């Protein structure tokens, strides 16, 4: 048995819809054979797969980070614009692939328009620096009357792209990165790039890069130093986290969102330290601009020979337990809506992705597609503070793990309240009771449930045994929602009227 | 009108009673003519003023920091123990006074026993270091069978003092401090002192010093560096704040607790940054070990000639608005009960103090005595998260200042809820409505009010025009407590059942 | 040193023991003479520093005619001990050590101690301390920094190793 109070007046914050963002890199088949496949029977006039477009639209992803990721740190943006005959073939050192540049930034912008997403554009601060950063902002955002703006027009794009949010490089702390920089070296170049970008277009916002991983030896130290160098000139700091179940311990695996919670709290603390050090009135928020499960494909990738075009890298096939953890991660983002304003599921198509494609063949929804879709579609509004009383368990790496992971979101315009809830219990149902006295005249619309008896079950092109159903038993009586949350389940309880 | 939800299940934390601590330094008349005055008519067998003892007991102060403060940084603890004829007269460079050492640590411990307080003992890390720190802990806490423990016994104190909580120096970031140290120098000596102290007695806990003032050029940087050097070896970081009304702006003055709130949040953030950097499982908490109003006596002190014994320094005479600000500071401490575990009103007797004495004469209660007493007496339990809707104003230095400053404290053992509330409005009463649905069968016990028509009115030995009354109108009807909070008032609304 | 009744009982924080000081350096020298060994004497560079280092070398090695040499004589040891080889502290890179010092802090105090010790008695030689363990995070870095600070003034660098068969 668990209880919850859902009080309209106990609020975290309005949820920024950009927490339901995603990310496409020039990596593997994310672009080539993912969003773009000129051969394909379902390709549009520009070569974009229409089936993939529909699948992304249904997720209602508001913002997509591009073009990297590790790729960007060795990339020259000019190589991907202008007539195709003049675009060079390059060695991408990030993913040991040949990049044809058949898709570059203007074609990506065309695709993003089709799916209804804005683009969070990254600049290269690995091999390049401040001059290229200002020039790219000018190219994309300045209307006309300068060399680079008139160049964009000549390339066929009269109106500026007007990109709002930009990433200052990719995480550079990683010794695997092209043009690795220490926190001081990065903080300095990011500061100077931020300035010139903002001078070209003061309407932009900037994301400064945090650590590649919470496990880096420089974790926390990095963020504090980088913010000390950049605070006045930037708007967000990023964080990145990938999880996996490499020891087949489901109870411990589902608890990993507790670590994510502490991780967010730690980076918020660093931002507020530096705010105080600077005596600034501006608050810096978080961009959780890579997050996902990533581990299934690690061994397969080791067999791929270098210098092919569009190798099948990072093609994790997700299972049901991966979906539960993704649900827990989503709820964790919502619970930090006050300070996490952007987040990006890494990545959107083929590469550690909720959408998978086959050459000349179908596109399909992985298990993780469903909780992401439900969060994005039903998770707009104000995140309410969870007062939860829940039974708890201990695992290898965590103590006092609540069986219930939940939050409610109130949308005043739609007059809806949605309760997202994971039951982590591997054996028993959890009887949830929610005090909803603060909302008058509400009823249960539906109770969606994602569950499967085998946590290792996957979806595929041919069959999808892991799919939601609408037979949850939530009922609302004398100002109390009572709902049975099945063992190992993701639940979306929708209230309205 | 203002509203407030008093929800039992929306909790901040259990209040550590040590947030109602105080502080006595060898400064002015705090010791000599304050707690200790041989031949005063109310002096006991050991020369301690009984009237002061009774006044301190009524405040229920659980812990008292001693002996400094700036004094400790030039003090040799051996100078204050053993037979009086062998105790040297010293020049105290902190307060430009001659210190006779007629009172030293063992006599202070005797006094502390009379008022029922434990002592938060500070070690000198200005002119002294790690050897003196281990020796003092041995002297105080080791039972017997070593030179320093047997020395304590020979000085007349068979049983060890068993001091739990120790300060590693006094703030020495300040260029006015004896033996100023940079953050690195201080962090290093504090680290090595902490270790040897703990090796003498592992039951102790340690407070590492924060900045002298939030306005120091090294604020925030200091705390981060000091914790980086000491984290594994210490338990708390300190913070210090004094306020004054030097431009006669009451509306701006009463808003200052908003700054105190930001200040605490900033130091918490620093502690959590360093925790993440170290990958520690230990949370460091805060000791707000100097706070008060301090400004009235600044000009008078400039006329005192150096090298007298017990000069009348820091003798602020508090007024009614000062008591309102102190009330707001107390509520702010309670609002941070989750992370502020020790706090010390600086100071307890004569020196910026709630209790004042006259030579061979009376002891009396300053205006600020009353809100401190009420907080300490009625503010034990769990601090509840305030959910308030209040009208607001702007002042010189602050925006959106709520007219209402309030919190509720729930004592389950006493079956009581106490609402502390200041109305900052200089013209209008505030009609407070409190939702108490979650406290069924609770009734109003009493409504205490501290108010005076003249914010500049003081108390004195001869008369106390500023004193609480019990004519508050709080009343319960239909699960709602409604109370009129007069303009410029401190209110204590006690509920029970 | 000196009469036993004036020797204090101390808390030894290293091994969490009470040290009575019933044996001190002069008695140890008497023992060493019986087994035919010279003594490699260590000075405290944890809680103490350069003054105590010069004074101890004077006490042990200076013949007579100064306070500390005449003190040794008064304690019953007319002839100086004439200790050749001295350790500048014990390894203090370790967070378990009393008065831990960074490599720079240690290098500096060891340098200044070495100088005054040698000025009391130029016949001595000095050992500067290496890491407590090869597995310390500061291994190798430590030795390089410490020698950079002390090279001209010292004769040896130390190293320490313990083994076990715990699997
Ligand atoms: O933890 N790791 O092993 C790890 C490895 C690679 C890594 O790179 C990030 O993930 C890649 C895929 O999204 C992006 O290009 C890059 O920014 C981030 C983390
Ligand atoms: O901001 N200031 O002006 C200021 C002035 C003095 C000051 O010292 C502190 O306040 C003294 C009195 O409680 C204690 O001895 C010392 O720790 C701390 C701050």
């Amino acid at each position: 048995k668990a209880t919850m109070i859902i009080e309209k007046d106990f609020k975290i914050a309005e949820i920024d819809k950009r927490i339901y963002g995603s990310f496409i890199e020039h990596l593997g088949r994310a672009v080539y054979g993912g969003i773009y496949e000129p051969g394909h029977p379902q390709a549009d006039e520009n070569g974009f797969r229409q089936d993939v477009i529909e699948l992304v639209k249904e997720l209602q992803v508001p913002i997509i980070r591009y073009p990297g990721g590790n790729f960007v740190s060795g990339y020259n943006w000019e190589d991907g614009v202008g007539p195709k005959e003049q675009r060079p073939r390059r060695l991408d050192l990030a993913w040991k692939s040949v990049e044809t540049n058949e898709i570059g930034l203007n074609e990506f912008m065309d695709w993003a328009k089709m799916v209804g997403a804005e683009v969070n554009m990254a600049v290269n601060l690995g091999t390049r620096g401040i001059d290229a950063a200002r020039n790219l902002v000018e190219y994309c955002n300045h209307p006309s009357g300068s060399y680079y703006s008139d160049l964009r027009i000549a390339h066929g794009y009269k109106e500026p792209h007007k990109i709002k949010t930009w990433c200052l490089g990719n995480a550079m702390d990683g010794p695997w990165q092209i043009g690795h920089k220490t926190a001081v070296e990065y903080g300095r170049i990011a500061c100077e790039a931020a300035k010139v970008m903002k001078w070209v277009d003061p309407t932009i916002e900037l994301v400064v890069c945090g650590s590649s991983n919470r496990n880096m030896p420089t974790f926390a130290e990095w963020e504090a130093t980088v913010l000390d160098h950049t605070y006045d000139h930037v708007d967000y700091i990023s964080l990145h986290q990938y999880y996996g179940n490499r020891d087949n311990d489901t109870a411990n695996y589902l608890a990993l969102s507790l670590e994510m919670d502490d991780f967010i709290r730690s980076v918020v603390a660093i931002a507020d330290y530096v705010k105080a050090k600077k005596r600034s009135k501006k608050t810096i928020h978080l961009s959780f601009d890579e997050w996902n499960v990533w581990y299934h494909s690690n061994e397969a990738d080791k067999l791929i020979e270098p210098w092919t075009v569009a190798p099948p890298l990072l093609e994790d096939i997700y299972n049901f337990e991966d979906a539960l953890l993704v649900g827990c991660m989503l709820i964790t983002l919502m619970k930090h809506a006050d300070r996490v304003k952007i987040a990006c599921l890494a990545q959107l198509v083929n590469v550690i992705a909720p959408i998978m494609t086959e050459k000349n063949g179908p596109a399909w929804k992985q298990t993780i597609y469903y909780p992401f879709m439900h969060a994005s579609v039903y998770g707009r509004g104000v995140a309410l503070h969870p007062v939860i009383s829940s039974p708890k368990y201990d695992s290898k790496d965590f103590t006092d793990v609540p069986y219930l992971e939940s939050i409610a979101v109130y949308n005043e315009e739609k007059e809806e309240v949605t309760i997202f809830a994971v039951n982590r219990d591997m054996e028993d149902a959890l009887l949830l009771e929610c005090d909803v006295r603060s909302f008058e005249d509400y009823r249960v619309i539906e109770h969606i449930v994602l569950e499967h008896d085998n946590v290792k079950q996957t979806n595929s092109a041919q069959s999808s045994p892991v799919v939601p159903h609408r037979n949850g038993d939530a009922q609302l009586s004398d100002r109390k929602v009572s709902a049975t949350l099945p063992k190992l389940s993701w639940n979306v309880i929708r209230l309205g009227k």
